[PDB]
This record gives structure tokens, sequence and C-alpha cells, in this order.
């Protein structure tokens, strides 16, 4: 029936039987198809892909083209009658920490991204969207409803680009439009270290033997590094103070500085590299630099996967946890690790987990300063107000002991997001990540709520009463029906997080089911799982069994108070114990005799 496969935009794989450690680019991870879970490939279609053409077309692209008899609405519009609120108050989520919605966004960093096609540089291209708003090829302008309040400060649209795709880039016309996943389907801290030799090399610094990754040389933190900055021009993290000129910095995902508190949890992750380097070394001076280098980012990795699978995966499935990730029972390497498709959109139910504004705390958890407490739109690759504002440590002060925004029917997306998102080479701090979530769903040619649904062997209402007693709201089921003649129509992002949350999690049914299965699977299919026997040594898996947050903030701070449960809810200072109190990560069963 199908092909073989496409794939000539790929090397081959050359692949080390022998090798120990991780490929950069996830190659060579799965024996009998080497090319599963690694950068640069199609992202995988649990089920086919739905488009206008039933090729590349996205629904809504074709005024006359309707989805199962009606036609979509404009992504704004459902932004603004079903996503958007106006009151910030009592919105903050009593049993979390904002910790927790940034653990969130590093794993789905970690685990996928989907860029859109360069077409822009040296090209008019991407002016030509913004400007006129004319769709055409890749660009599928995100224009405004009627009576958007946007079109009166703005213009008529908000440009938008389709994702790149396989095989790429001018349109082919044999399978449907698959699009690519830019970083290695393995949590393994692609994230950190890079999914492209060529950028993983260079984060690095090789002017030592002793396996650092490379730092600033600009700035410090206490004598505490920095990520190195990415001196490529133009700059959004100097666009958006000129007068402070300081650029973003240099990780081994491109979308690091983004916000300041992801930018943060970068400079940690760094730190903890570093500081796991220099004490192997110490253990095993006889190591040489690749080894230190490899040793170390090899315990990063496990210690990112404990934390996600231990204390994250529970708190944000909770009743379903064990439904769909039963204990570890090794290996299989019939599992596809693959990352797909419609995780990458059901993952994004985090955007609902952030708040409006964000605080700098000091010693005694108290405001830092005269504006400790700022808005979110104005941190979006703001950088100076780490370097030039007293670095991380006030940051993460506020990461433990302030809430994420608790997901709401009536309170979705913050305008911070909503209506002011600054997106690189555009100049304004006026985009929403609703309107562009939605149209992106549509670009991938995501199925319509219901296959979901029907995917999780959990019921498809057609009526508005069917809708009303899914989502056990009366008014969120009418407007959804109103803009949507149907369910069968509800885009996937929308649809899922529309649900109510399944009891001691964070996240409904049917995303519970989506997210559940492919964590499974990343954790199944992982030849390298810190678990997987034979990985690490039985000593080395006791020893990585006792990892925190709470530690590798001490171990990478002067913070010296921290609760031990990072991710609910924790006061200063009752939930507050000393760093002396908490469990290290005991770095002796690393030493190797050479005799
Ligand atoms: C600003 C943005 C954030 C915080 C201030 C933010 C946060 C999150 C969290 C906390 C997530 C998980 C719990 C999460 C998931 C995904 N995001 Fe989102 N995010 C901010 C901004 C963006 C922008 C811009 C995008 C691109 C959207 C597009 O289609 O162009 C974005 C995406 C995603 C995403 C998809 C990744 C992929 O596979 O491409 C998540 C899975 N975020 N974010
Ligand atoms: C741009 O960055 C500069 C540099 O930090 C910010 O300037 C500082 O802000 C206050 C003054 O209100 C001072 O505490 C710093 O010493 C200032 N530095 C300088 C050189 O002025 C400025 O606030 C930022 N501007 C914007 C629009 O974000
Ligand atoms: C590389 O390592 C050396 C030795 O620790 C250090 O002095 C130097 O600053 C580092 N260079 C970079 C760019 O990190
Ligand atoms: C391995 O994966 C295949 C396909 O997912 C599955 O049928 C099989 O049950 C798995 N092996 C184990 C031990 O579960
Ligand atoms: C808070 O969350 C933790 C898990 O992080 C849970 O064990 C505890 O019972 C929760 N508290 C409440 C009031 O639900
Ligand atoms: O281009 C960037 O670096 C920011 C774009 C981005 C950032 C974080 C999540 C998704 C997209
Ligand atoms: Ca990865």
């Amino acid at each position: 029936s199908w092909e073989v496969g496409c794939g000539a935009p790929v090397p081959l794989v050359k692949c080390d039987e022998n090798s120990p450690y991780r490929t950069i680019t996830g190659d060579c991870n799965n024996r009998r198809s080497p090319a599963l879970g690694a950068a640069n490939r199609a992202l995988a279609r649990w089920l086919p892909a739905e488009y206008e053409d039933g090729l590349a077309l996205p629904f809504g692209w074709t005024q006359r083209k309707t989805r199962n008899g009606f036609r979509v609405p404009l992504a704004r519009e459902v932004s603004n009658k079903i996503v958007g609120y106006l009151d910030e108050e009592g919105v903050l989520d009593q049993n979390r920490s904002l910790l927790f919605m940034q653990w969130g966004q590093i794993v789905d960093h970690d685990l996928d991204f989907a860029p859109e096609t360069e077409l822009g540089s040296n090209e008019h291209s991407k002016t030509q969207c913004e400007e006129y708003c004319i769709q055409g090829d890749n660009c599928f302008p995100i224009m405004f409803p009627k009576n958007d309040p946007k079109l009166k400060t703005q213009g008529k649209c908000m440009p938008f680009f389709r994702a790149g795709f396989v095989c790429p880039t001018p349109p082919y016309q044999s399978l449907a439009r698959e699009q690519i996943n830019a970083v290695t389907s393995f949590l393994d801290a692609s994230l950190v270290y890079g999914s492209e030799p060529s950028l993983a090399s260079r984060l690095r610094n090789l002017s030592s033997p002793l396996g650092l990754m490379a730092v600033n040389q600009e700035a410090w933190d206490h004598g505490l590094a920095y990520l190195p900055f990415n001196n490529k021009k133009p700059s959004p993290c100097e666009f958006i103070n000129t007068t402070a000129r300081v650029p973003c910095f240099l990780a081994g995902d491109f979308r690091a500085s983004e916000q300041i508190l992801l930018a943060t949890a970068h400079t940690l992750l760094l730190r903890e590299h570093n500081r796991l380097a220099r004490e192997l070394k110490k253990l095993n001076p006889h190591w040489n630099g690749e080894k230190l280098y490899q040793e170390a980012r090899k315990i990063l990795g496990a210690f990112i996967q404990i934390i996600t699978f231990r204390d994250y995966l529970p708190i944000v499935l909770g009743s379903e946890m064990q439904k769909w990730i039963p204990p570890y029972q090794g290996y299989n390497n019939s599992v596809d690790p693959r990352i797909s498709n419609v995780f990458t959109f059901a993952f994004r139910f985090g955007h609902m987990e952030v708040p409006s504004t964000v605080s700098r705390l000091d010693e005694n958890y108290q405001p830092w300063g005269p504006e400790a407490e700022l808005p979110l739109h104005t941190l979006f690759f703001n950088t100076w107000r780490i370097i030039k504002d007293g670095g991380i440590d006030p940051l993460v002060r506020g990461l433990l002991a302030k809430k994420s925004k608790l997901m709401n029917q009536d309170k979705m997306v913050t305008s911070e997001l909503r209506n002011k998102l600054f997106q690189p080479t555009h100049k304004i701090h006026g985009f929403d990540l609703a309107a562009i979530n939605l149209q992106r769903c549509r670009d991938h040619g995501m199925p319509g709520y219901n296959s979901w649904r029907g995917f999780c062997g959990l019921s498809q209402p057609k009526t508005l009463k069917g809708l009303q007693t899914v989502l056990k709201n009366k008014i969120l089921a009418k407007k959804l029906m109103d803009l949507y003649k149907t369910p069968d129509n509800i885009d996937i992002w929308i649809g899922g997080n529309a649900e109510p949350m399944v009891e001691r999690g964070r996240v409904g049914p049917l995303l519970a089911c989506l997210l559940g299965r492919q964590f499974q699977q990343i954790r199944d299919g992982d030849r390298f799982w810190w678990e997987n026997p034979g990985v690490f040594t039985e000593k080395q898996r006791d020893s990585l069994q006792k990892v925190s947050f709470s530690r590798l903030i001490c171990d990478n701070t002067h913070i010296t108070k921290v609760p031990l449960h990072a991710f609910q809810a924790n006061n200063y200072p009752h939930d507050f114990v000393d760093c002396s109190t908490v469990d290290k990560l005991d770095l002796s069963p690393w030493a190797s005799r050479e005799n």
C-alpha cells in the first residue's frame, strides 16, 4: 500500500555499535530503524493528516471550502469569544508553584519543535505577508474578525507562516504534508546540548580539556555562569531594549530567551552540567575532555527523566498516571519513540498555566526592589533584566514562592500572551498565542476534536447538549457550538483544553490520554532510559534516585532556603527548609580504577 518512504533531506545513518553514549542528533538509538526518534525527520502521525485538499492546504484557506458542511471560524474570533478574560483576580493555582509551568515548557522544548519555513532572509516575502496580509504559499495570515479591537490599532491581520515540511520545500503532490520535528524525540537534554552537531560543538568549550559547556565571558552572576550570548543580528533581545543592547542567549534549543524564566531554567541546567564535569574530573582525574562532557551530559539527561516522570507527570496526569504510564518494565524496541504531531499541540495546555506577572524575591522572599513584580509581556526576549538587574537567584525565588495560573473554563489564556505576545522580526507586543495555536492546528492538518475523542476510547458528542455534558459547562458548550457548528470541527487544541480537570491532575481525559501515551512511548522505546538495565550501574541508579529540583537549586545558586516538593504551592518560611537537610547527588559511583 504505502511506499517504503521518503527521505531526500537527510544524510545517511552510520551507527557505531559499541558506543555507550547517545548521539546529539538522536540517530542510532533504535537499532532496527536507527532514524526513529531523530531530529530533522517528520513528526509521527497517529492518525491520517486531515487537510482541505487532503494533501497540504489547511482548512480555512479557501472561503468556499468547508469542513464537514461548515466553515471553520477564524482563529482570532475563537480566541476572543472563548479564550480571553480581563480579571486576573482569583486565578492562581493554589497547589502548583510557578515552577510547575516552567518545568512544563522545558520538557516540551526538549521533546519537539516545528519551525516555520525559511524564505525570509534576503527576501521581502516575510514583510509582504505582514504588510499587505496576502495569503500565499507559506504566508497564511491570521485575519481579524469584524469586531476586533486590533483592527483599529494594528491592521487587517497578524502575520503567520506555515511550518516547514519534509522532502521540502515547494509543495509536492503524492502523500499528505508532514511537518518536521527539529529536535530529538528523546528526553535527553537536547535543549541544553543541541540537536545538531554543528551547534552542539559551538556550544562547547573546547579550549580547555575539562569537558565543560562554554560560558559567558562578558558578564557573571556572583561568580556563577551565564549562557553565552548569541551574536547573531538582528536580535530580539536587543530589539526590546536598544539602549541596554543585550543579545539573546546561546543554548541547545533555539527558543531559550523567549521569556526570562525559561532563559532562567536554561541557566540552571548549563551550570549543573559544568558543576558535574568539575566533580567528575576530581574523582577521575585521568579522564579526557570528551569523557567528562559525555558522562556529565549523561547524568543531566537522567536528571530530567527522573524529575519529569517521578515529580512532574504524576501531578499533571494524577488519576490517569498509572492508566497510561505503569511502572517501568524495560526497553522495548518495538515502541515508536517519535513525537507525534498532535502531541506538539496537546502539550500546549501549558499556555493556560502562564500567569500575567513575574516577581523577583529577596533573601526573605520579599519583593526584591521597587518593581519586583513585572508584567509578563515586558519579559518576552528580555535578557537584560537578568544581567543588568541582579541575575537568576531572585527569579528562581519567584519560581518557588509564586503560583501558576490555574486552567479556567472562563479564564483560559492571559492577555499578556493573548494580545501582547512579541514575535521576533516583528515590531510589536501585540500578538495572540491562542490564535496562533489554532492556526497551527489547521496548518498541521490536525484531525478534529472528535476523531481524537474516538482515538482515545471516549464518547463523541454531536449536539449542544452532548457537548455540555462532556465539558460540564453550558455557556462554554454554547459558545463553541456557535463558532464551530459541530464538535467534529473543534480544533483539538481548544477542544482538549475545554474539558474539566481529571481529579488530582491538571488536564482533562482527552489530554491525559494523548499526553500519557506519548510519554509512555518516550520512556519505553528509549535504549538509553536511565533505568533501562546496563545504562547506569546498580549503584549509580541508587545515587540518581535522590535527585531533586531543590538540590539543583542549592547547587547552582546562592539560595539556601528551598521547599522539599518544588512543584507544589509552598510559602516561606513554613514550607522552606535549609539546603543542608536536602539529599545530594553523591557522585562516588562514577570512580574508574584504571588497573
Ligand atoms: C511566551 C510563552 C510561554 C511562557 C511565558 C510559553 C509557555 C509554554 C508552556 C508553560 C508550555 C507547557 C506546559 C508550552 C508548550 C508549548 N508551547 Fe508555548 N509558550 C510561549 C510561547 C510560544 C510560542 C510563540 C509558540 C509557537 C506556536 C506556533 O505554532 O508557532 C509556543 C509553542 C508551544 C508548543 C509547540 C512546540 C512545537 O512542537 O513546535 C508547546 C508544545 N509557545 N509553552
Ligand atoms: C533598558 O535597559 C536599561 C538598562 O538596564 C534600563 O535602564 C535602567 O533602568 C533603571 C532606570 O529607570 C536603572 O535602575 C538602571 O540603571 C537603568 N540603566 C540605564 C542605562 O538607564 C531601562 O529601564 C530599560 N528600558 C526599557 C524600555 O526597558
Ligand atoms: C573554557 O575553559 C577555561 C578553563 O576552565 C576557562 O578559563 C575559559 O573561560 C572557558 N572558555 C569559555 C568560552 O567558556
Ligand atoms: C513492545 O511493543 C509492542 C508494540 O507496541 C507491543 O505489542 C509489545 O507488547 C511490547 N512489549 C512488551 C513487553 O510490552
Ligand atoms: C498538593 O499537591 C501535592 C502533589 O504536589 C498533593 O500530594 C497534595 O495532596 C496536594 N494538596 C491538596 C490540598 O490537594
Ligand atoms: O524564536 C524564539 O526563540 C521564540 C519563539 C518561541 C519561543 C518559545 C516557544 C515557542 C516559540
Ligand atoms: Ca530531545
